């Protein structure tokens, strides 16, 4: 007898990428499910003896030893932010992304993104460090999405940033190249001082990057060249193991490194 | 003429533990605050020049790979989690952690402790892991405050536990013990299965910890021994870089490594 459809969702939910399992083969459904239990099983008793890190932990520090060892300064800034903040982003309430926000009080929200925190960082360090500044961040951020099979709605950016000399499009394109070589991830990047460019893996998009400046930056207080660009760390995990599904890659009680915890 | 006290608040904010500054001197406001804003700069430029680490990211780090070296599993868990979680800790309405929750949409709030998503750790990892299972979490944390000089809204748990054998307060002690001596932080283990046991750093507490088994445990699905406690990384940050206020510690636009950003 085939298998049913449930089955088949629950024998995906143990499927690791690259079990090299056949599932149009005979064998019952209890044994297919049995067989992979075993096997899930045995890869957390592995990281347990052996490693012991979360792959979202992990892939942070080893982001933050990149940006640290290339001069840039490590940034942690609230998570929660006021409101006021969004719609100095330029973000109107008639925006969809206005509709994505997760309110908390009157007036603070969950960080969509982080970069307003970083704006404020780029003004009070210009005050402080030598031309060029050189910043980043990696941290939680929120949106509410129809979120599926690439969107989270409580995910993990990192976003850097340099601003004063050198901020051009090449130095971009350079340090995206650097960093996504270095993690072994394929990317291409597509676009056309103002410039929009996305990084991308396929059809997914990894990145989007900025050179600046651009006219918000006056909102923020901010009058000299930059440029910059936001990763989401969960969707660098989904191509770096071969996730079919981010939920695998995100901060999670259903999934430990991508391995089911419903075992 | 004496300083104001709105200057000394000023001059305060600049001021940084072992400055060896003398403030009742004779010295205009003007001088002295010239004199800081100086000191305070050429301290960001060489964290800029040189480590480029923020201390909340680093003393996470510290205290990750400590745990992970002493065999505990690394976990990355929501930050946003199921009001039902709140109840389910026994937390009623009428008690006065339930004022601090903050709520995010009907059904979900931002986590004002690690403990409900590690009691499901535990419980879905005792189907694979050989005994004792060890764990342990680093990551926000939420509570409604009248804060004050050490009480943040928004703060930075450790979390550690073990369930199975070796569940004893002598070991909880040990760790505890182990754990501080590490970081050089000084502290008094206060207190008389079932017992509750406060860390504290003078009148500051570090950290409550318990040895279990208690009753809550069963409506987790627990039903072995375990020992566990929670630290905040800011009242470490606090107490080992001899900060007056908490503040100093937190993530926060207004001070880098306890540094003030506002020069
Ligand atoms: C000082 C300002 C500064 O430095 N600006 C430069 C930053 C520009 C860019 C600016 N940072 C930006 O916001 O784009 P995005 O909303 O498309 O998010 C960027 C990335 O986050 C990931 N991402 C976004 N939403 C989600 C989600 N719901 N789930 C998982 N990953 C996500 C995804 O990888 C996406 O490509
Ligand atoms: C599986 C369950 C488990 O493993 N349980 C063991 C954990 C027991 C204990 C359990 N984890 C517990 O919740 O206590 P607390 O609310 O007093 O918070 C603990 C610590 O957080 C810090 N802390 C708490 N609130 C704040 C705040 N508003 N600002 C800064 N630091 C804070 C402070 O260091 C305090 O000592
Ligand atoms: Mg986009
Ligand atoms: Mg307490």
């Amino acid at each position: 007898p085939a298998l049913t459809k449930s089955q088949t969702d629950r024998l995906e939910v143990l499927l690791n990428p690259k079990d090299e399992i056949s599932l149009n083969s005979g064998k019952p459904f209890r044994e297919l499910e049995s067989e992979l239990l075993s096997r899930r099983k045995k890869d957390l008793q592995q990281i347990y003896a052996e490693e012991r890190e979360n792959y979202l932990g992990k892939l942070e520090r080893e982001i933050t030893r990149f940006f640290v060892d290339r001069g840039f300064l490590e940034i942690k800034s609230p998570i929660l932010i006021p409101l006021e903040y969004i719609e100095r982003m330029g973000i109107d309430n008639d925006t969809e992304l206005s509709k994505q926000i997760f309110r908390v009080d009157k007036n603070f929200c969950l960080r969509p993104m982080l970069a307003p925190n970083l704006y404020n960082y780029l003004r009070k360090l210009d005050r402080a460090l030598p031309d060029p500044i050189k910043i980043f961040e990696i941290g939680p951020c929120y949106r509410k999405e129809s979120d599926g099979k690439e969107h989270l709605e409580e995910f993990t950016m990192l976003n850097f940033c340099q601003m004063g000399s050198g901020c051009t499009r090449e130095n971009l394109e350079s340090i995206i190249t650097d960093f996504l070589n270095h993690l072994g991830i394929d990317f291409k990047i597509v676009g056309d001082y103002g410039d929009t460019l996305d990084v991308m893996h396929g059809d997914l998009e990894l990145s989007s990057a900025v050179v600046g400046p651009i006219p918000l930056d006056r909102e923020w207080g901010i009058d000299k060249p930059w440029i910059g660009a936001g990763f989401g760390l969960e969707r660098l995990l989904k191509v770096k193991h071969d996730f079919k599904n981010i939920k695998r890659a995100a901060r999670s009680e259903s999934y430990y490194n991508g391995i089911s915890t419903n075992l």
